């Protein structure tokens, strides 16, 4: 699409946390509409975000995001007591800033970048019961003339699974050639990953993009990643490889094997798919 | 050192895959030379590959290649039936772009890097018997005036060996005091790794080295590493440290202490190596 | 904030492995002195560092340095002789340079960055004992222009340990709001870990800081490491976000939940820490 404005706006969400079947736990905007992952954050630099929350669990939980400015009453631990009990609420606020020049000429790194937000307290003090569960979501923070894309999908490798789905289940994403997509790529648990995707490439940087002809940053179509880790980028679909079910997964072998694989369905504009039969 | 110049040439190429001692497979660019890792394919952005691929194994195999622009039918998989049947022949092809400016101002990246190809299809439809049998192979595109080395080596963790090598076997690579050296660092299987060499650094970026003094990556040498990662550098043999038998090894200690080990050998300008001794 | 200036001095210290209580080992710069982690050694660009070594234990042991210019002989591994006999003495040397240009006008990379010191024949011919058992400590080496930190702190992962100590066991570290706080974080041992540092973020590339607008580096809070990785980064103690026991940990679920987790105390200017009651 176009590029992102500045930021400085104070916005306010819902969230709650909820039972899902199967003994999930999601975040939701509204009540009865969790998902996993959460809903999508978007924040430009300077943007202030109240987070109305409420707990409609039995077990306390909490909401902890990373990168964002958060005071020490928002890291959502229970270690400061920051934690939501069954059916309470409370308000987490999380800031944004823009960089910039310090008094003493130091450069001040601004909040922009792909981040996300998990639970900090169910199961252990550290939220492996809650993240296990599906507690966990996806936040974009942009800088003042990033570019925008045409669709953002948030892939999240959680212990064995993407997304808390069965094995072997996607999640699949559809787009057109010529298409921005948008990729948001969180890890949780215990095991490394190495996500790959068949066709497309991105920089290794904030944006996944090179800024120009100057920008020495490695381009990469495969990259290791731990518990808690996020990157993003940005791909035009299809370009220079045309339309095709292009497979992502997670490279260690033994993961791919045991479903942790999903497909990018590029159409054709005649919403075509060559080579492709399901 | 030369530099590379302006891609934009159509090549072609045989290549084949093959059994080797001991359940092993490679690929090679004539029959009966197949090697583990497969050859190494140099190509500058803009050009095109034409692999005239054969199987001669009585179990399908592929190729897929990372990074480089391919057409859905080479894919290489059998989802997308760009496999080959045993005693099969099959045309890949292989495309490179240059960096520029698309027609809405944003920055198209380029083919260029350190890239790698592999089975897709033995022992599961994600390849894991083929790479595990040692059918992988290095990959490098290069942008114009990227500079040139003397040689270039390749360097693969394949699950806990060094290019399907046995324990504590190497390989070894050999080089004089000031001859600009070329490494090809790619992971493969189920295990991370961290990469080290001893008296020599890298820059973290593509090219293993700084654009100059603007460049903020970190200079390093110590690098984790994931199944299907892949870089590489260029390194100035014993620049500032001096000729010796210089380890590389994985660093995750258990993996060393096994056999994840191998020599760089920078010999003085008479062809001598101090202190060195192999037991 | 100070810079740092050109290097170009010769320095020497004294160095000393000695077994440590439990055990353990640890190199130190004073005889009785030893730490896990090792002293701290900062250098700038240029600098000459003589490492005289003595060897107070009953078995080999050896020092080995990543990133920094030394010679076969000052290797610090058993294969070319370059470690210390029990009782034994030896003069380990590391250089480090500047950027510039080569005579052919390529851009030779500098010393500058976040490094480290181990043995490499405790144990195994990789010093897997002696890693373990303590003998690793921190190297920085600064480029000219560089910006000074108040203070530094080394974090090592050493297998399931924070700087060889007891789950639960921190190490804290106190600060001010305000303090410009420098974090030297190594790896060692057989697993992968991340770092992860609540309330505060850096720039993932050589200063941890990003040189202006134009630098692309990703910003980042979490980090994976793996075994004799290193970097570093400074950090502006509740820049943005106040006083508070910030939290700093690996973020591998189970080895948070088993204690790899420690705090950054950072109090208010007047000296309290809001939030912050830890039970007697
Ligand atoms: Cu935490
Ligand atoms: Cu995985
Ligand atoms: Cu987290
Ligand atoms: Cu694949
Ligand atoms: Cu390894
Ligand atoms: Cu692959
Ligand atoms: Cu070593
Ligand atoms: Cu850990
Ligand atoms: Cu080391
Ligand atoms: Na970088």
């Amino acid at each position: 699409a176009g590029a992102a404005p500045a930021g400085g706006e104070v916005r306010r969400v819902t969230m709650y946390a909820e039972r899902l079947a199967g003994g999930q736990m999601g975040y939701g905007l509204e009540k009865g509409k969790a998902s996993i992952p959460g809903p999508l954050i978007e924040l430009n630099e300077g943007d202030t975000l109240h987070v109305e929350f409420e707990n409609t669990m039995d077990v306390p939980v909490s909401l902890h995001v990373h990168g964002l400015d958060y005071e020490i009453s928002s890291d959502g631990t229970k270690q400061n007591k920051s934690h939501v009990e069954p059916g309470g609420t409370r308000t987490y606020t999380w800031r944004t800033h823009e960089p910039g020049r310090r008094a003493d000429g130091t450069w001040r790194a601004g909040s922009a970048g792909y981040w996300h937000y998990h639970d900090h307290v169910v199961g252990t003090e550290h939220g492996t019961g809650g993240i296990r569960n599906g507690l966990y979501g996806p936040v974009i923070v942009r800088r003042k003339g990033d570019v925008l894309p045409d669709a953002t999908h948030t892939i999240v490798f959680n212990d064995m699974t993407i997304n808390n789905r069965p094995a072997h289940t996607g999640p699949n994403f559809e787009a057109t050639v010529g298409d921005r997509v948008e990729i948001v790529m969180i890890t949780h648990g215990e095991a490394y990953h190495t996500f790959h995707m068949h066709g497309h490439r991105w920089a290794d940087n904030r944006t996944g993009m090179l800024t120009g002809p100057d920008d020495p940053s490695q381009v990469i179509d495969n990259k290791i990643c731990g518990p808690a880790d996020s990157f993003g980028f940005q791909i035009i679909a299809g370009e220079g490889v045309g339309a095709g079910a292009w497979m992502y997964h997670c490279h260690v072998q033994s993961h791919s094997d045991m479903g942790m694989v999903g497909l990018f369905l590029v159409k054709k504009p005649d919403g075509t798919i060559p080579g492709y039969d399901p």
